[PDB]
Order: C-alpha cells, then sequence, then structure tokens
C-alpha cells in the first residue's frame, strides 16, 4: 500500500520542489484552476472575483502558495506517524468543509500535484499513494 521506497520519493522530491516554491507554488495553482473551474470558483473572496488569467502573480496567491507549502511539509516529515497525519488532516477537513469544498474538489488537487511533481524527480505512482492514504484520512470527515 505505501511502500518504504515510495516514501523516500515523495521526501526527496518534495524536498526539491520546496527549495523552487518561490516560483513553482504559482504553476501548480495556475495548472490546478485551468483544469477545474469549480475550484478557481471556491477562491472569489480571495481575488476579489478578478478573472483566473489575472491572478499568478498577485499577493494572494503568494499566500496562498506558503500556507499550501506549509501543511505538505508537515505530511511528508510525518508519513510513518499515522497518529500525526491523522491531527492534521481532520483540522484541514474540518476547515474546508466549511467552505462547501467537497472531497471530489480535494482529490483532483492532490492529482494535479502528483503529475506536477514529476518536474522534481516525482514518481506519479508514489504521489498517488501518498495522496491515496491520506484521502482515506480526510473523506471520512467530509
Ligand atoms: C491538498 C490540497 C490542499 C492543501 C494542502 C490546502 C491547504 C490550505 C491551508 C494550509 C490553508 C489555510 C488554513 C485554513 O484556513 O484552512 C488553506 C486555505 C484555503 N484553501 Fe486550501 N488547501 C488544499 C486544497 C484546497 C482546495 C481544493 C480548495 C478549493 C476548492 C481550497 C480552498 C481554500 C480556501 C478558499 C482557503 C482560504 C483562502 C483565504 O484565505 O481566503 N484549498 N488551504
Amino acid at each position: 500500500s505505501l511502500e518504504a521506497a515510495q516514501k523516500s520519493n515523495v521526501t526527496s522530491s518534495w524536498a526539491k520542489a520546496s527549495a523552487a516554491w518561490g516560483t513553482a507554488g504559482p504553476e501548480f495553482f495556475m495548472a490546478l484552476f485551468d483544469a477545474h473551474d469549480d475550484v478557481f470558483a471556491k477562491f472569489s473572496g480571495l481575488f476579489s472575483g478578478a478573472a483566473k488569467g489575472t491572478v499568478k502573480n498577485t499577493p494572494e496567491m503568494a499566500a496562498q502558495a506558503q500556507s499550501f507549502k506549509g501543511l505538505v511539509s508537515n505530511w511528508v516529515d510525518n508519513l510513518d506517524n499515522a497518529g500525526a497525519l491523522e491531527g492534521q488532516c481532520k483540522t484541514f477537513a474540518a476547515n474546508h468543509k466549511a467552505r462547501g469544498i467537497s472531497a471530489g474538489q480535494l482529490e483532483a488537487a492532490f492529482k494535479v500535484l502528483s503529475g506536477f511533481m514529476k518536474s522534481y524527480g516525482g514518481d506519479e505512482g508514489a504521489w498517488t499513494a501518498v495522496a491515496g492514504a491520506l484521502m482515506g484520512e480526510i473523506e471520512p470527515d467530509m
């Protein structure tokens, strides 16, 4: 279900993406927003109703990229600690469910992330396995 090699790949590839997140983070969000308009719709308050092709270089996007990195870094550092993973996922699920976000939408974010990580040496099958383990902890709380 989640092998030692899969965890090693996720950890090492995340460390490379993390080093470049200043530029990579906004590209990941744009990829997500172009593929799923229903996800971008949930960011209406943040972006003050602006069109999707204008948001990449705003301060708001830089802030969303920083929040995203901080949570994924916590998850990746605790891949052998289910108890810590569970706790972090419960908070995350509650906050997003409160905005009307669906489990399907979160899943879409993890599927875009898995392919986006190939650029940083990520094995997409490894990132899909880690997304599956985390969604099994998030989904029931949505
Ligand atoms: C793996 C997926 C994701 C991660 C790591 C992530 C992480 C976070 C974090 C750490 C925060 C700040 C804490 C909080 O207020 O909840 C945040 C806020 C937010 N996230 Fe997510 N997120 C994910 C997916 C999503 C998806 C798919 C959507 C929309 C459909 C979304 C919409 C939001 C919104 C609207 C906020 C508040 C923005 C603002 O400050 O106004 N996030 N997310």
